């Protein structure tokens, strides 16, 4: 994340952190006890999962760690234009809840009404650098019309579009798969964007979480 600064310590109990081969790959929502939510660009072998962290460089009491029994990438996915980025993990360890772990509820009306935004992850920052502290900033949704004018042929219904005109903070690569929280709700998922992570004019491009409702549910509540 680029031009934020470290998140309050207690502000941010829903987001994982996904590792592969020892080093972090993305982001994570946990969204039930069982299941985290991520990108499907997110998807590599054997991922683990680490809950209730905060600062990636050391031990802490209230991290709890999880390899993933099933990785769901939703059938749509395009991995060229990145529509429909979108994975559930189910967790072989069930989340053990505490102040620092608890889970975030999803966004399920499209036409919510504005809220405060913010975005998080353990991404790069401003100086191209991998912070060990996690990263904060409040952006703002970016209008459709506007977004389309940004990236000609490339926004799909699927997706959401945040930034911020006066710093550009932005998501960017290490991010992937974080959340985008508008009002307390899950209301996207960090995709793809501007290279270099920089929003003042290509805002960030994020999964579009309330139209995943249905598939979601039905894929918590398969067998
Ligand atoms: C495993 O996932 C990845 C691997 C390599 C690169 C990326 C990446 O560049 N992502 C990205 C770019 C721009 C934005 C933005 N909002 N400006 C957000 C995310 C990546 O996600």
């Amino acid at each position: 994340l680029v031009h934020g600064g470290p998140c309050d310590k207690t502000s941010h109990p829903y987001q994982a952190a996904l590792y592969t081969s020892g080093h972090l790959l993305c982001g994570g929502v946990l969204i039930h006890p069982l299941w985290v939510l991520t990108a499907a660009h997110c998807k590599k072998p054997n991922l683990q999962v680490f809950l209730g962290k905060h600062n990636l460089g050391q031990q802490e009491s209230s991290q709890e760690q999880s390899s993933v029994v099933r990785a769901v990438i939703h059938p749509d996915y395009d991995a060229a234009s990145h529509d429909q980025d979108i994975m559930l993990l189910r967790l072989a360890r069930p989340a053990k809840l505490s102040e620092l772990i608890q889970p975030l509820p999803l966004e399920r009306d499209c036409s919510a009404q504005t809220t405060s935004c913010h975005i998080l992850g353990w991404g790069k920052t401003a100086d191209g650098d991998f912070p060990d502290t996690i990263q904060c900033a409040y952006i703002h949704l970016v209008s459709r019309e506007e977004c389309e004018h940004a990236y000609p042929g490339q926004i799909t219904q699927n997706m959401l579009c945040a930034g911020d005109e006066k710093y550009g903070k932005d998501s960017c690569q290490g991010d992937s798969g974080g959340p985008l929280v508008c009002g307390d709700h899950l209301r996207g998922l960090v995709s793809w964007g501007n290279i270099p992570c920089g929003s003042k004019e290509k805002p960030g491009v994020y999964t579009n979480v309330c139209r995943y409702t249905n598939w979601i549910q039905k894929t918590i509540q398969a067998k």
